[PDB]
């Protein structure tokens, strides 16, 4: 809590500059005319996965579409497929993620049907334990693939690089990362090695500064608003988590054009975590119960009238803060939101109240009972919500309304979410690993392992979901909702990660 509004003001990074806009124009042209002496499809390949873990494939989606979707074409020849598990793993990782079909069948030359997976390559096993996490549900080859591939890399830790690789992919795979976040790490990583291209390293690099410098410019404004309203003031509990909850909105959607996304998904973490606090600490039931009608009717003057002193203040910042994110959407685009956005917030305070009743009656419900409650209590249907509204334009009905009949998509990622959050919890109101263990029996450890095991295999259910062309949800509409997921894999690592994404640039 050491950035502070006065922190947030001072700031004045030079990346903002019209000479680095200039000379990143001249970076890009000069990466595309490199991009088209790229031949080779597994050297192709290799160039997209560096493209994608510099934070730089926005940037060259066409290239990198016309890259896939050639070697998609050529995929099925005579003499593509080759025993290489570095190659074959690569390729099916990078079309997997881009929605193109491809079948676990390409794995099993490397599996013998009695012994398993015969490798010894690291190389070829690292990316084979990345491709597994594009698994679908019931690809038995893929799960054994996991098997393989995470026990050979947890012996890792019975050359110096080796170890550092196999760590870092077994805390979190390349499937369980927003772009930006392992843009730091893999820029150093690619300025050490003999074949890196010079503008590439260079392009990334300035790239990642005027990102930041994009970013404290709009903690700027936002720093202002929240110190407008006063939360921090009036209620001693609302410590200041503005840059942790900018952090969220940052992996949610971190391209520039996603401004207005992130200012309004970083004042509601912020509106969030403050009303959180009143429903399972500070507020009594009776408080609490009146505080969740106040919401349902959404009337400010019987908010006024009904509500205690310390939720006045937090309500009407909550109703002025949704109304006029109303009025922006009606202004920009002529659509009217507020029934959604306020059915949502609805949504979330009465998965709050549940939990609030559970917790004084003392009652300890069934994992999956509480998985149903969890799954919006954390907030996942709530910010797809506020994601959508707030980064879509046009806003498209149909779009909208599968949102709000609770599709699957949302419903397995939001579990993903609960369970990842309550994973956070110190071995010190039950959570997911309390009702596993009261549930089965076993031991705290072994319950974390479990519910560590039940996230992965969530995760090939929602690739399912990603795949299917034919949902009313576009493709960019669910990445934000797999970065929110994403974003929870993070924090659970990192919980300063965040100073060093946001204010500290990358030396040039
Ligand atoms: C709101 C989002 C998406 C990100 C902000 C970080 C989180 C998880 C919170 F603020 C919720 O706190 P808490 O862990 O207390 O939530 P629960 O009380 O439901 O466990
Ligand atoms: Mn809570
Ligand atoms: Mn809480
Ligand atoms: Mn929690």
């Amino acid at each position: 809590s050491i950035w502070d509004h006065d922190f947030l003001q001072s700031l004045n990074s030079n990346y903002t500059d019209e000479t680095y806009k200039r000379r990143a124009e001249e970076l890009k042209g000069k990466v595309k005319t490199a991009i088209k002496d790229v031949t080779e499809p597994l050297d192709q390949l290799e160039l997209i996965d560096n493209l994608q873990r510099l934070g730089l494939a926005y940037h060259f989606e066409p290239e990198i579409r016309n890259i896939l979707r050639n070697i998609h074409n050529h995929n099925k020849d005579y003499n593509w497929r080759k025993e290489n598990l570095y190659a074959t793993s690569l390729e099916f990782r990078l079309l997997r993620q881009h929605g193109y079909p491809v079948s676990q069948e390409v794995f099993s030359g490397f599996k013998d049907d009695k012994v398993g997976f015969i490798c010894d390559d690291f190389k070829g096993i690292l990316s084979l334990h990345e491709a597994s996490y594009y698994s679908l549900e019931g690809e038995s080859i893929m799960e054994e693939a996991w098997q393989f591939t995470s026990k050979h890399l947890k012996e890792m830790m019975i050359d110096v690089f080796v170890a550092e690789q196999a760590k870092r992919a077994l805390e979190l795979p390349l499937h369980w990362k927003a772009p930006m976040l392992e843009a730091r790490w893999f820029i150093h990583v690619y300025e050490k090695r003999e074949d890196k291209n010079h503008l590439l390293l260079e392009l990334a690099k300035l790239e990642f500064n005027t990102l930041q410098a994009i970013y404290q410019e709009e903690l700027k404004d936002i720093s202002g608003w929240w110190k407008d309203t006063g939360l921090g003031e009036k209620l001693s509990f609302a410590r200041n988590r503005l840059v942790a909850s900018f952090l969220w909105s940052m992996g949610i959607a971190f391209e520039p054009q996603f401004a207005y996304c992130r200012r309004v998904l970083t004042i509601s973490i912020a509106l969030i975590t403050v009303i959180d606090d009143i429903y399972d600490v500070y507020g009594t039931l009776d408080e609490l119960e009146i505080f969740t009608d106040a919401v349902a009717r959404w009337d400010i003057n019987y908010a006024l009238k009904h509500l205690p002193g310390y939720m006045k203040m937090c309500f009407l910042a909550l109703y002025n803060f949704v109304n006029e994110f109303a009025y922006y959407v009606l202004k920009q685009q002529d659509f009217d939101m507020l029934l959604s956005i306020k059915h949502a917030w609805l949504g979330l305070i009465q998965a709050y109240l549940v939990e609030a009743k559970w917790y004084h009656s003392k009652y300890t419900p069934k994992l999956e009972e509480y998985l149903e409650n969890g799954l919006v209590s954390i907030t996942g249907p709530l910010i797809i919500t506020i994601s959508y509204l707030s980064g879509t334009n046009p806003i498209i009905k149909k779009e909208l309304e599968f949102l709000e009949s609770n599709p699957d998509i949302v419903h397995w990622s939001s579990k993903i979410f609960r369970l990842q959050d309550d994973l956070g919890t110190s071995s010190d109101v039950p959570k997911s690993i309390q009702c596993y263990m009261h549930e089965t029996g076993a031991s705290e450890e072994v319950a974390r392992e479990h519910i560590k095991d039940m996230m992965r295999q969530m995760w090939k259910k929602v690739n399912a979901y990603t795949a299917d062309k034919d949902s009313p949800l576009t493709r960019t509409t669910a990445e934000f909702l797999l970065n929110l997921v994403r974003m929870s894999h993070f924090m659970y690592l990192h919980g300063d990660v965040g100073f060093t994404l946001l204010f500290q640039p990358i030396p040039l």
